[PDB]
RNA sequence: GUCGCAUCCGGGUUGGGCUGUUCGCCCAUUGCGGC
C-alpha cells in the first residue's frame, strides 16, 4: 500500500496539481500542511485524497473522513510538495465554485475591494488581515487563483472560509452600488486621513495593488484616504495597510470615534 | 574598472557568498541590491567598497561610486550575485555598519517597538517599513535574522539603514528598556487589554514576539500591560509585521489627537 | 524506495525547525543522474 518511488504513476498525479491549469482540468487541489488541512476541513471543502508522510501521527490518518488515505515516502512527499522541507500531511481537496450572485450583507458591511492583480504571497497576507478583521465580503478581479500554495500558505488557511470572490470590474461596481456601500479608496495621496473616514455605518475599502488604483474608482469613492508616512518611505506594504483599514474601521465600530 | 562576463569568475562567487550571514560576519562587508536601497545606503553615509553595474544600468549609477571600484556585470553574471529572481541593475558592496545603542538618547514621551526572537527577514522588513512610516525613535531586534539580510534590505525598501534599529541581545533589551524607564506593552494574542484601550501617548514600548512560539513567559511578566489585538475569523494570531503596524498607527493615532478607547 | 556515476573519508556525501511559500524561509553542522 505504501507509495516510495517518486516515479509511481499516482505520484506524478499528484505532483501536477502544482499547475493551475490541471487544478482546472481535474477541480483538484493541494493542501500542504496539518493547520491547513484542518482550516480547510472545518471549512467544509471536500478531501478526496489525504496524503502522510512517515512522521504522520495516528490522529492525522483520523482525518480523512472517507477519503482515501495515501501513505508517501519521503521522496514520493518531496515530489508532490511546495516546500523545500515538506510537510508531513497534504489534502487533495475539491475546488470550490462560490458565486457572489447568493451574496446578501447586514446594514454595516466592512468590504475589502482589491483592484488589479497581486501577488500571491501578498494576497495570501491581505486575506489573513481579512479574515483576523472580520471583513464581511472581499472582492477580487476576475481571474485571480485563490487557491495557489502561496495563498494557502500565506493566509494560514484563511482563504478557506473567507467570503472571497473574483468578479468582473462591472459586476463589483454594480454589486456595490446595489447596496449603496460608501467607496473609501486608500491611497497614500488622499485627501484625508484614514482615521477621519466615517466607517461606522459600512464601508468597502478600495486598494491596489503593491501598482496603484483606477482613477474612475478613486473618483467614484465618496473619500480617499492616506495613512500617514513620516519617514522616507513613500507607502506602506498591500497586506499592513489592508489590516490599517480594517481595523481603524473595527475601532470606530467597538465605540471609537473619527479622528 | 573591469568587466565581468563569466558566471564563474572568482570575483562573482566571492559576491554571491555575501548572501549568506556567515560570510558577512567573516568579511565584514555585505551586498546592497537595488538602485533605491544603493541610494538609501549611501545617503546614510555607509562605505561603498564596490559598485556593480549591470547591462542596462544608466550613466548616472557610475556617478554613485564616489571612488569605490567599479565592476560591469554581464547579464549572466548579475544573475549569480542576485539574490532576486529578477536581477537590480545596480548592487553596491558595502562595509557593515558600526551601530551602539551608546550614542543613543530618547526624548520624552518616545515610540519604542523590541522585537524578540523573529526568524522571517521578510517579517523584519516590513515592521523598518511600518516603522518607518510611523516615525518609531527607537527599533530594538533582540536575537532574531539578521538585520542586513537580502530580504530585510528589500522589504524595507532600504529604510533599515537610516532608522534607528540594533540588534541586540535579549538580556540588553532588558536593561536598556529598565535603564531608559520606559513602561513595556506585551502584545499578545491573549492579552487581557484590547490593544486601543492602552494609553500611548507617554512614552511606550511595544513588546513582539516569535512567528512560531510568540513571547516568552517571563517578558509577558515584565510588562505593565498585556495588549491584544481582537481576532474575528478563524485565524487565532496575526502576522508578526501586521501586529507592529497596528500597533504603531494606534499610538500614532493618539499622539495625532485621537483619544484612547 | 531503489540503482549507477562522481566525490570525500571502507565508510560519508547531513540533521532539525518554520503563523509570508517560493530562482521558499530559519538554525545547527560537517554531489550528479537513472529507475
Ligand atoms: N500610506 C498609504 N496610504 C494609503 N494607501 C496606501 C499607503 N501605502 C500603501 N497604500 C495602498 O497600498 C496599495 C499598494 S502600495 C503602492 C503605492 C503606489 N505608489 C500608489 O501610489 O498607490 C496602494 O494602491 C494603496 O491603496
Ligand atoms: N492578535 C494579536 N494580538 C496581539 N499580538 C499579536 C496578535 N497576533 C500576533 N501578535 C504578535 O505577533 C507575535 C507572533 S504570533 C505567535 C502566535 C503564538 N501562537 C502565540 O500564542 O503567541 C506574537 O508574539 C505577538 O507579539
Amino acid at each position: 500500500m505504501r507509495i516510495e518511488s517518486p516515479q509511481n504513476p499516482r505520484v506524478k498525479a499528484l505532483a501536477a496539481l502544482k499547475e493551475r491549469k490541471e487544478r482546472e482540468r481535474t477541480g483538484r487541489f493541494l493542501v500542504e500542511g496539518r493547520r491547513e488541512v484542518e482550516r480547510a476541513l472545518e471549512a467544509g471543502l471536500s478531501l478526496e485524497t489525504l496524503l502522510l508522510g512517515p512522521k504522520a501521527r495516528p490522529e492525522d490518518r483520523a482525518l480523512a473522513g472517507g477519503a482515501e488515505v495515501l501513505e508517501l515516502s519521503e521522496r514520493a512527499l518531496a515530489r508532490v510538495s511546495a516546500r523545500e522541507n515538506p510537510a508531513q500531511v497534504l489534502g487533495v481537496f475539491r475546488l470550490p465554485r462560490r458565486s457572489l450572485a447568493g451574496v446578501t450583507l447586514g446594514a454595516a458591511p466592512l468590504v475589502l475591494v482589491l483592484l488589479g492583480l497581486e501577488k500571491p504571497g501578498n494576497l495570501g497576507a491581505i486575506l489573513r488581515a481579512a479574515d483576523g478583521a472580520g471583513a464581511d465580503l472581499v472582492l477580487v478581479a476576475e481571474g485571480v487563483d485563490l487557491f495557489s500554495p502561496q495563498v494557502i500558505r500565506n493566509s494560514t488557511g484563511a482563504v478557506f472560509a473567507l467570503p472571497v470572490y473574483p468578479v468582473a470590474e462591472e459586476e463589483a461596481a454594480r454589486f456595490l452600488e446595489e447596496q449603496n456601500l460608501p467607496l473609501v479608496a486608500a491611497t497614500p495621496e488622499g485627501e484625508r486621513l484614514y482615521w477621519e473616514g466615517d466607517y461606522r455605518g459600512g464601508v468597502a475599502f478600495l486598494l491596489g495593488a503593491e501598482k496603484g488604483l483606477p482613477e474612475a474608482w478613486k473618483r467614484r469613492a465618496q473619500v480617499r484616504v492616506r495613512i500617514p508616512m513620516r519617514g522616507r518611505a513613500d507607502s506602506l506594504n498591500v497586506a499592513v495597510t489592508a489590516a490599517l483599514l480594517l481595523y481603524e474601521a473595527l475601532r470606530q465600530r467597538s465605540g471609537g470615534a473619527p479622528l
